[PDB]
């Protein structure tokens, strides 16, 4: 999952897990007339990277397996990416996140369970989603944290470029790979892809019909925040991919944020070899408790930290 050279035979230690498979509704809306509708299994992962007793990494990724006949359309969506900054770090963050982001998205030893009404074989045909927004918030998964003498605190543009050179890392000959900055104009999108032969703007969902339709939701998505106003609002019915995208340049996330960007990447009719790699899974009420613990942590105190680290090695 990491090489021996971010891993000083333990000085550094990672905290990973998954969820168990679980079975939910469709993040893109499938009409009811919809003929062949898919299994839809989520799967959470968490990483963290420990230094001694602290934090200092955190990574969240949802993996969205829409199961059909002959086939998977698999999303990879980052939820949540953050560092501590207790400590002079030493490490360039992304040579972690890559390999650990490439390891999840290629992962496929998932136990998931038999639809109701032992375990469910997946389909060896798998299309790659990978969806990433960038938005240069303080503090994603720790809080206080962006009080700490060594945390680097992006802007909307050093973050974007950051994200960039991750995604084409682990993205290699994949089928697409689109940006999109709401708001901005063409040449100014295309500015920060000039260097990237593979990238093109725009986004990798269907071009065309009803937003709901063709764009998931995920969860603590500014994207995904506009979807949920369409549904509410009951203008699912009414707002065509197009316009989605048009208005979505307008919301106050976006309008207001600091080069706040969605980035998408396609890989088609990969063959996958089912290969089980033995992790920690946890249930979703043992994944939210250790998630409501960590918001509760000062990121900005060392003992709170070394506490929390504390009693999570009590807890395996």
């Amino acid at each position: 999952m990491l090489p021996p050279d971010i891993l000083e035979n333990g000085e550094f230690e990672t905290i990973y897990f998954q969820t168990n498979p679980t079975y939910i509704k469709s993040p893109i809306h499938i009409p009811k007339s919809t003929i062949g509708k898919p299994d839809t299994v989520k799967i959470r992962h968490f990483f963290a990277l420990l230094h001694q007793d602290l934090v200092v990494l955190g990574l969240e990724v949802f993996v969205y397996l829409q199961i059909y006949s002959d086939f998977v359309e698999k999303y990879v969506y980052v939820s949540k990416c953050d560092t501590v900054g207790l400590e002079k770090s030493t490490i360039k963050w992304g040579k972690v996140i890559g390999p650990v982001l490439q390891y999840i998205i290629n992962y496929n030893g998932y136990k998931i369970k038999m639809k109701n009404l032992e375990y469910r074989t997946l389909p060896k045909t798998q299309n790659l989603r990978l969806c990433v927004f960038t938005k240069p918030a303080k503090e994603y998964l720790f809080p206080n944290s962006a009080k700490n003498p060594y945390k680097n605190l992006w802007n909307g543009q050093s973050l974007l470029r950051w994200w960039i050179s991750i995604i084409d890392s682990i993205t290699k000959g994949w089928n697409n790979h689109k940006l999109m900055i709401p708001g901005a104009d063409k040449y100014a999108t295309r500015k920060f892809i000039e260097k990237y032969s593979d990238w093109s703007e725009g986004h990798i969902f269907k071009k065309d019909g009803l937003a709901v339709q063709a764009i998931p939701l995920f969860p603590d998505d500014p994207k995904g925040r506009f979807l949920e106003l369409v549904i509410v609002e009951c203008r699912y019915g009414k707002m065509t991919v197009s316009r989605f995208y048009q208005e979505l340049a307008y919301r106050q996330e976006f309008l207001l944020g600091d080069c706040v960007s969605l980035i998408g990447c396609c890989k088609e009719n990969l063959e996958v070899t089912y290969h089980d790699d033995l992790v920690s899974t946890v249930t979703i009420s043992e994944y939210k408790e250790f998630m409501n613990l960590l918001k509760l942590v000062d990121f900005s105190d060392r003992v709170e930290v070394s506490n929390f680290v504390s009693n999570y090695r009590k807890s395996k």
